[PDB]
Formats: structure tokens, sequence, C-alpha cells
């Protein structure tokens, strides 16, 4: 398991640790969400960027906040405001974005060094 990879996995951790009853760990299916597949053309959850990364299918930090941006974004777009599925995506959303912010990773590369 490659450095990038090990990265990858710490903040994939750390994410889903902010969604303890798992909504976001596995895809949406149709039968528990009527029309999400014609609402959401690009699904994304946390189980399908695990695989991503053991795939080693992700070449930057970048790519993997672009599919944790889609995430949340489709889980907002489908859901209305006062679900608890809309209200714990954009609040790990933010959450995340600090996390893995611009400024967060210049001081980890610092430190790679
Ligand atoms: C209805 C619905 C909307 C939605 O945005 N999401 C993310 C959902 C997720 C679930 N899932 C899918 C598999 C992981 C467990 C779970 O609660 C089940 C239902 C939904």
């Amino acid at each position: 398991s490659t450095p990038i990879q090990q990265l990858l996995e710490h903040f994939l951790r750390q994410l889903q640790r902010k969604d303890p009853h798992g909504f976001f760990a596995f895809p949406v299916t149709d039968a528990i969400a009527p029309g999400y597949s014609m609402i959401i053309k690009h699904p994304m959850d946390f189980g399908t960027m695990k695989d991503k990364i053991v795939a080693n299918e992700y070449k930057s930090v970048t790519e993997f906040k672009a599919d944790f941006k889609l995430m949340c974004d489709n889980a907002m777009t489908y859901n209305r405001p006062d679900t608890v599925y809309y209200k714990l995506a954009k609040k790990i959303l933010h959450a995340g974005f600090k996390m893995m912010s611009k400024e967060r990773l210049l001081a980890l590369k610092r430190s790679m060094s």
C-alpha cells in the first residue's frame, strides 16, 4: 500500500467517522430512493471511493476531494433540506473541505520534504 494510498485511506477514515450510520457507505438504489438514478446521473459514495483507492485510481488529493464533493452535492440535490441526509451531507462537506484545505495540504507537503 503506497504513500498516497495511506494518506487517502486516512482522509477517508476521518470522513467516514463523521457518518456513524453509514448513510454514505454504499450506493443509493432506486428501490430505497425513488427516481435517484434519473436525478443523480453521477452517483458516488464512500465504498466507491474506498474501491478507487484500493485500485490505485486516484492521482491526487484534488481528485479524491472532487469525489467527496460529488457525493455531498448529490445528497443535497436529491434530498429535501429537512432530511437527515441533506443535513449530514452539508455538515460533512464543510468539515471535509476544512480537513483537506489547500493550506493544510501545503503544510503536509512541507513536512514531506
Ligand atoms: C433515500 C436516501 C437518500 C440519500 O441521499 N442517501 C445517501 C441514502 C442512503 C441510503 N443508504 C445507502 C447505503 C448505505 C446505507 C444507507 O443508509 C439509503 C437511502 C438514502
